[PDB]
Parts: C-alpha cells; structure tokens; sequence
C-alpha cells in the first residue's frame, strides 16, 4: 500500500522571527480555514514566479474579515499532468522570507533552493511536495503591523524547447490559516 | 467543540419612501449573511435587529414604515403587521421618527436562529416591511432600512476560496 | 509481496455534520450491504463528473425497503486500462459535501482537490484509490429528513489531444451501507 | 358490564424514526390538546382516502400557534350508523409513514393493512378502533424541519352495489397533541 | 374490550425438518422484514389455491440481495367483505409442507385441514387467522440449497350457487422474514 | 382472541376394558401418525351412520403395516358449511364400544348420546367437537386378538324437509395412532 | 429424538432371461420404498441387497446376469459392471447359480442411505443390472430379481391417509 | 530479496454459506491434492470467461473418485508473457458464488470486481494473484447435495485493437482440494 506523493523537503537552519505579542485580555475566538490556490500552470514556456504567500488569492479572500491571520501549515505541491511524461520540465522551488532579496533566477544560489526534473516517461510523475519551513519564516500573514519576513515562494520553470501543447504540471499552494479578531468592513460581498 | 467565530454584519435591505412597498425578507438569505457563511457548514444568529435610517427627504416627506419580525414559517404578511405580536409602525420623517437608532430587535428566542446547517429549517428569522409613502412622492428615498446582527459560525465548508 | 493498489489520500480538516438521533425506543437491527458502481469511462475526451453518492443507483436500489441508511465506508478507484500506457490522461478527484458549490472545473482550487496523471511514465498504471473522508462528510444517505451535506464526488478528465481509441481508465465508486428500520410499503415488487 | 368498543390493532414491527434533538436550555411550557376530526362519511359509494394526519383540520387548527407539535396518542375509529345493519360495508384501514408510497388500493398488500365488514344485522356494530402504532411513525407532526415519516392514514371503502340512502358509518380520527413554543402569527382569528 | 380477530389454530403433531448449519465463522448480521400478500379474492365461484410461500412475490422481492432467509412467523387471514353477510361461503384452509402431495380438494382428508363458513350466521364476520405451524414446517425460504419441505398453503373455496356480485372474502398471507449474508450481485437494479 | 371451535363433551362413567398384556422383552419401536377422515357429508337428507373407528379409511390404511395399533386421541368434529346458515340440521352423536348394541336411532336413549341443531343464521356455526372418551372404549384398534369393545361412532342426521342444494356440514373423525411391530405383507402398494 | 420405526421390504425389480436387458434403478424410487415412505418426511436404509431367484426355465436356459451396487452419482453403467468395484456377474441356471439366496448385499457404508429428506441427495443407492439371455430365448423368464432391505423412518408427512 | 509476485486482493464482506453437516461416525480418511489449471490464454482478442470452479478440468479429474471435495485454498493468477510488454491488455477479475447472476460484462458493477492493465513496458509484468475469498464462497466443491454457492470465476479481457501475434498472458487457477469418501466408479481410466 503505497501513497501517491513524494517529498523533497527544504534544507533548513535556525532563523527566528519576532512578532507582535498578544494583548492582555481573554483569549479571542479563532477559526482555522484550510486552502489550496493555483499558483502556476507551467510547462509550455520558461517562466518564473515570486509569490508572497501573504497575498495569494485564497489567503487574501480568507483573511479579509479578520484582523489577524497566521499560517499553521503551508506547502507547495507540483502536480504532473498528461503532458508530463512527454515533456520533462525543470521546476525550481525555494522558500524564503519576503525580506530575502533573492529572485527565482537565484534559486540554485540560495540555501534552501532546489530544482526538479518533473516528467519523462522514464521517471516518476507523483505529486511533489515542498513543505515550507515556517519555522524559518514569519507565519503571521496578517497583523496590526506589517512584518518584513512573511513567507515568500520562488518558482522557476524552464520548458522543453519544442513546447508541449499544454502545461505539464499545475502548481498549487495549500495550507491552513488560524484567524481571529474580525475586521469591520463591507460584507456585501 | 469545533472552533467557532463570530462576525457582525449590517446589510442594506431596502431603500424607501418614494413609493408604497412591501417586503418579506427571510434574513437567512440577505447578502452579508450569505457572503459570511460561505465557508462554513454551520451558522447561527447571536443577535439581530432591523434599523431605520432617516434622510434629508424624511422631514419634507413623512413616510409610514412598519416592521415586524416573525418565524419564517409564520403565514402573516406585511399587510398584517399591527395584527402580529412583534409588529410596530413608525412615522419616519415624523415627530420623533427622524433619528438613526430607530431599531427593532428581533426576538430570536421566539424563533430559530440557525441560518445554515446540515438540514433546512422552517422557522429561521424573517423580516416584514411595509412602506407607505406620500402620494406626492419624494425626489429620493426618505430612509434606508438595514438588518444587522452577529453570526456564530463553525466547521469549514470546503469550497473554492479563490474568491 | 506488493499489493496492486495505490493510495492518494485526501487532505483533511475538521468539519462536522448535524445528524438526527432516533427517538428513544428499542433499537432496530441493522445489516450492511456493500456496493460498487461505475462512475465514468474516461479517457477519450475531456470530461467532468459531479455525483452525489446519495443518489447513486446502487444506493437507491439497496436502501429501497429501509427508512434509514448511512455510509460505513466509501472510496473512488481509478482503474487504468490497456489504453492508459500509451495515452497519459489527467484525472482530477475531490470529495466534497453535497452543499459545497465547487465544480470539477475547480478541483485544484478546492482544499482536498487532486490531479493525477494516469498512464505514461513509470508507476502510472496501478489502481488509484481516494477514500472519502467520511468524517468530513455527513454519511446519512437515507433518513427521516434529507441532509444537505451528504458526500458528493467531483471528477475531471483531461484527455490527450490525439484521443485514444478507447477509454484509458474506468472509474468506479465502492462502499458499504449500513441500514435499518423497514419502510412499510407494498412488497409485491 | 361490557364496553361498547372493539379493537382491531395493527400488526407492527420495529422501525424507528429520527428526530430533531432538543435545543439546550430550560424546558419550555407545553400544553396538550385532545382532538377528534371527521375523516369520512362512508357507505354510499366506493371511496378511498389518504390522509396525512399532520394536515387534518383539527391537527391543523390546533397547531397554528405553536412551532412544535407531537402526537401522544392517535387512533382511527369506525362508527356504524343506522344504515349499517342493512348495508354491510367493506372498510379497509392501514397506518403508514407519510413516506410509504402505498395507496389505499394497496392496503391488503401492505403489512399493517386490514379490512373489515362493518354492518350486517347478523353482525356486531360496535365502534371499531385501530390505534396507530405511533412507535412506527414519526410522531412529530410539526417542527422546525419537515419530517418525511409523519403518520399517514389510508382509508378504503366499497359500498353495497344498491347503495344505502345514507352513510353506513362515520369515520373519525382522535388523538392528543403535546405542543409548545408559540409561533408568532395573526391571532385576529 | 374485545379484539376483532378470531383464531382457528391448526392441529399439530411432531415432524421435524433438516436444515443446513452455516460453516463456522463470524456470524453475519440479520434483519427482519415483515410482509403481507394477497392470496385470493374468493367468493364468487368455487375455487382453489395451492401456494408455496417460498415463492410468493414479496418473499422474492424481499430476499433479493440476501443469500439466506427464513420465516420468523407466517399466517393466513380470511377477511370477510360486505358481500359475506349475505353470501355464506365455505373456505378450506390447511398448512402443509411443500413436499406433501395433498391438494385443496383434500383439505378435509388431511390432518390439519379446516373448513370454515364465512358469513351467514351469528359470529361469522370476524377475520379468521390460521397461523402456520412453522414448527411442523421447514422455515428456510432461501439457502445454499433448496429444501423440499418449505411451507405450502392450500385453499379451497365453495361459493353460493347463486353467486354474490363480488368476492365475499379477501385472503392474504402475512409474516416476517429474517435474512442475512449479502448476495454479491450487480446492484444497479 | 377467541378460538373458532366449540366443545360438546360426552357424559362419561367408569367402564374399563381389558387388554392383551405386553410380551416380555425389549420395548419395540413405535411411531405415531395423526389422521383425519371424512365420515359423512350431511344435510341433504335424513341419514344415519354407525362407524367402527377400527375400520375407517385412514385408520385402516395407516395400520396395514403394523401388527398393533392403539388410539391415543380421537374425536369427531362437525363442520358447518355455506349451506348451513340456511338449512338447520339436526345432528346426533354418540360414542360407544363396538360391543354396545345401540343403533343411531337410539342415540337419545343412550347415556352418552347427544343431538345438536347445526346451522340457522340465528345460531353459531363454529366447528363442533365431540372427543371420544377413550377411557370408556378399548383403544386397541389393532392387536393379536380382536377386542369386542373398540370405539364405535354413531351418527344421525335429519335434514330439512325442503332440502338444501348441498350438504350443510362435513363430518370428519381425527385422531392419533401409536403403532408398532411391522406386519409382513405386500408393500408394492 | 423423533420416534422412528423400521419396516422391511422386498420389491420385484425385474423379471428376466427372455431377452438381453440393462437396468439402472435408483433404489430410492422402487415401489415399496416409495409406498413405505409415503407418510414420512425422513427415511433411510438400514440394510439393502439384491437377490436373484432362479426358476424352472433357468436350468434349460442359462442366463448371464450381472449386478452392481453404486452411488447414484456414479457415472458407471451396466455395460461396466466387471469394471466397477461392487461388480459381480453370475450365470443363473448354471452350475451353482440355480439356488435362491443368490444375494448381493449393498455396501451402504460406501454410499448415502438417506432415501427421503428435506433435501435431495445425489449419492443414494443405485442398482445396475445386466441380463444377457440365450439367443434361442426361453418361453418364460429364468429368474426374478428383487431388492430387499429395511427402512428407518420418522417425522410424519402430513398428506392424505385416505389411502 | 524481492519476490516475483504481486497481489490484488478482493474487497470482501461477511456472507456465510450453509453446508451439509457431517454424518456421525469415525472421521474418514482424507487426502489433499494441489492443482493448477489453465483457464485462459488471453491477449489476442476481447474475450470473457465465467468459470464455475467446481467444473474446471483439474477440479473435475481430481474429484472423480471421491464423493466429497472442498477447496482449502484457491486463487487466480495472471501470468504476463513476452507479448505483454508490447501489448497492454485490460484484464478484469471477480470472484462470486455460482449463485450470483453477474456476468463478466458486470465486473465493474460487482462489489469484489476489479480490472487490471497487464503489460506495457512502462509497467510491471509480475504475476498477479487474486486469491478467492473462500470465506465468501461455499468451499464445498463436491458433496451429497448440490450447493448453489460454489465459487465462480468471472474473467474479462479486452485486447489491443491491433492485436499481438500471440497471447499476452496465460491465466491459471490453482488451489488445494481436501477430498474423502471414495465414489465407486470405473477406474479403468
């Protein structure tokens, strides 16, 4: 009984982040909401991405009504598609604080950074998962202050010279937010 | 046991005063109540009330507006507000009816506050509105009617959070 | 000794359903009845399915003379066929309560949602199984009322542009129902 | 000292119904109101009935001001009249959940179902009573939800070919409702 | 408080059947399912019935998805109709194992065999019940083999020479089946 | 819950019978066989009967293969028919040893003897049973010797002057024989 | 537990010698076995054998008669008696074959003795006979073939004892 | 040290079978004989099979001299051949009682039922084994009675449209019989 998923965990090191301390008072009600957002439909052409998790669609729409939001889990997962066995694609991945000035072109120059050869019929095709070492990030994705080290995802893709008709792999980012303290705004929508 | 959150809300339910009108909103479906419970499997009202905001026109054009809270399953209609228990008829734009906190709390204890569940309920709160305007109509609406409250929600509905 | 079975378990979270308890009294006896039903014969063309397990024919057929019935277990199985090796085909799977408004076109945007490449590269031919997190659903499939959060399966197929001559994978839904309390109708048929 | 009433009790079997559980809080005030409604004036012509107790006149008028109502007792009683000794009438009776798809034409095909020969001077003429096995029904005649198994009465009459001048037997349904939680509506009438 | 039910119990003796025991192992769960089926609408003409309960439609319909099923209880009920008072009709009843070669024409020659005058004189209109001495039968109605001594009902009607306009009594067979062990077939229908 | 049978037991007195004593040796295997034989189809005309139970059809065919046979129970039962409510019939019954020289014309002159008015719509119509006081008879219906006091049934019928179209009541004799010691004869049939 | 009785029997199964013949009787159906078990739900054989009675003609007309007991489910045929285990071929009317107790016991332990039950059995006793007569046939039969035994029966079948 | 065999076990559920109880007496001598029979040479054309294990060649020839035979183990095993890497073949398998009315066309509609993609160079090629859940069958392959639930094998094959020159996989059925009580027959051969 094998599981259809593979892991390629990021090299870590200790690097703490500070964070606005809790205000004295009774503990506030908090909810947790899981999420999965499409971050990229790669394979057809070289392309790079540099997402600041704090701002991805789900994370955004989820945290609009709260004044505080922290990531409890968060990982990136590469999903090969039907075009994958036929069009190997190089996919680079690296988690860094929003404050790190690294660009996807620098993934192989950045400690955590790694690149994978998704696809190739000689190869595997199982969903690749690179969990973000949140310990190294600043989990607070929304607070009363703006932290400089929220997690940031660096993606890099180099497609086959004779491109596949379609994307070889969809790239999604999933995680769970723990939020609380409602932000008074318009709930019309 | 499941973690719950509370989110407050105020939705515009009806702009009025320019013409006679009736309304029967089941508050379980008002815009905000809907956008709020989108990602939850269960939602219930903690507090809930109707409020009448008078405007510029109000003074010049008195308006008769009646409200009445009732279990969604109550057969009563706007035409029967003063015949119903909750029932109240105000004269907005009128002597002591051109002030914002023209509030009418909903007796949730008198009805079913669950507005979202694994099952469909028959007695959720329902609002009745009955506006009767000046025959010689105002240029604009004499008062905005909104429904405010607090939802206690829990258990995430697994849908699309793209938006 | 390996098992020709592969698991691609769905991400979970905690969501509870509401279920009516029986009026106090003598407990009725219960029987379990297993079932397997075809859901789709995908592969030859892009397609999408969206079924509510509660309404599957077998579930109906089986619970006919019982007033109460719940899902003891339930899962999806993607069965690659002889056409699969040559025609890698994308298959998207996601279990969701009947009340979730997501559509197959949104699998990869929904928390649990999965994308699989059937056939093609190494390891792509074993039967895939995505068990339904019944814990996250509302198992009651037949009761004194109708629930809104019964399990609902979402499927999405993306076929090879130059279509295979036949379907590349048969998709069935299997499980066990536990039921009781005789519906007193006319049993002549 | 004999009692002027006869009983023809329905064959039963265990079949529970589920029911919306009580909300936490202090027990609400409840009243009980007995009732007897005329359900049929039979004898003059073949006729069938299919009453859903939840909706009979008394049950309806009684429960208008309450938000919850449950049957505590409920039976059907056949009353022979002066036309009865002279015009025997076949009368079929069967209690089933509202959800059972049986029709009066199917009483003799339905487990509980029974038919009696009311009238005939050679016979008895005492009021016949078929108490409804509420245990088999769903007693909740009015709640915050609509149950599918409230009790339903199936009546069937086949009159003498040369019909009596008047009905041979009046058929009433009596019972007791336990109600509570006032429904705010118009009490003008 | 009298019951509108009359019993005319069958003479018994001791005869045992042979029944296959299950192979040792975990006990399967069992459910009971009650049933009532029409057997005859006698009265208008001399007639005779001879049915093997094992084959009754309800028994079939109910045991469809089970490999094993036995009769928990089972009886015949003669229901006089409005025509009965005026058209006394002879009804013969006798329970006998499927293997007994007797015929309705031999009820009064067979040990258990009974002859009843439905309608006519005082007391002739209450529903008659002849419970089947299951003890003398072989209750197994569905097994791994077929038994030869399942219960078989014999009926014989002798109508009034100047026939009634309609049947004088409806004859149904009621009982309870206890079954278990899923027949693993195709449940799509 | 009333039983559809009436009893009209015979006046008794002590009168023993002697009987061939058991031969010394091991107890022989014995079986018991119940039986019901038609003894008369009365009602259409005055008629009398004088059966020697030892020789009635069933008793005869049952005991052919045994050398010893004794009655363990034995009674006569009058069954009214559809012609009965309309044609009251006088039926006389009396059990006597074969040795008593009484004739049916002498039933009302013989101690046990009784006569009943079967039929009449004003009357009852339940099966009449006159159990034979075997204590007064000589139960040995077949032995190595011929007893003079085996039971003998005396029947007498006086029909309505304007006779019914058919018999008003069938008269059967039922009982149980305990037999043993096979008689070597032809079993061809 | 149920009281049982035993009844012995001898049924004529075949008169022979006047012409070649084969026979395959399943003894569960022979006349007496049938008339005997008529009023019983269960019947089983205690003893059982075939016997060959020679006659007047026997001496003048030797006859070859072979018998063989076999489970009803045995596919063997009369043509294969000397190939089957029970198998025996006699020369009736022949030197040491014109004597009554020309018996051939049936090995019940080698088969299923139940001849009447709630279920149908496949291996009840079955007899195979193979007569081969003189080409110049006898006026009458040279030997009568009968099947005898004992039945142990119990549990009354409720039928008609009129006869 | 890996084993050259793979397992694809059938979904089971509890379903007992009854069986003729052992006759009282001394335990009989019994032997066990293992066996492997060729059941199909598939791959060159769509084909289905529906074997009743009780009758396959080996099982037959093995049990001819015994009166009782039971399966102690029994499984089906798919053997890919040299034509397999090049001609993927869909192979469906399902074990059901002989009494289940399912046809190979209904394997994917039957609970146990499964289909595999044998062959494809991208794939595995190890012998597939689907052990029969005898617990669900009636192991008695030969007795004094004919059981309705002996095991039955359902095979289904769909070959490549442009068929391989030869069969892609041989399908054999192996097991062990425990037999006893010799059946007297002709041993000439």
């Amino acid at each position: 009984m094998e599981i259809d998923k593979e892991l390629a965990p990021q090299d870590r090191t200790v690097t703490v982040a500070t964070v606005l301390p809790a205000v004295p008072g009774p503990s506030p009600l908090t909810i947790k909401q899981p999420f999965q957002s499409e971050v990229l439909f790669a394979g057809t052409k070289d392309a790079e991405a540099s997402l600041t998790i704090a701002n991805i669609d789900s994370v955004s729409t989820l945290t609009t009504f709260y004044r505080h939001a922290s990531l409890e889990s968060l990982w990136v997962t590469i999903h090969p598609t039907l075009q994958a066995p036929t069009f190997p694609t190089t996919v680079g991945v690296c988690w860094v604080p929003a404050q790190s000035p690294v660009t996807p072109a620098q993934i192989t120059k950045t400690y955590g950074g790694q690149i994978f050869c998704i696809g190739g019929a000689i190869q595997t095709l199982s969903p690749l998962i690179v969990k973000c070492p949140l310990e190294m990030m600043q989990p607070r994705v929304k607070d009363s202050i703006q932290y400089l080290d929220s997690p940031k995802l660096l993606i890099s893709i180099t497609a086959q010279p004779t491109a596949p008709p379609a994307s070889t792999c969809i790239i999604t980012v999933s995680g769970t937010l723990s939020m609380h303290s409602p932000l008074i705004t318009d709930t019309s929508t």
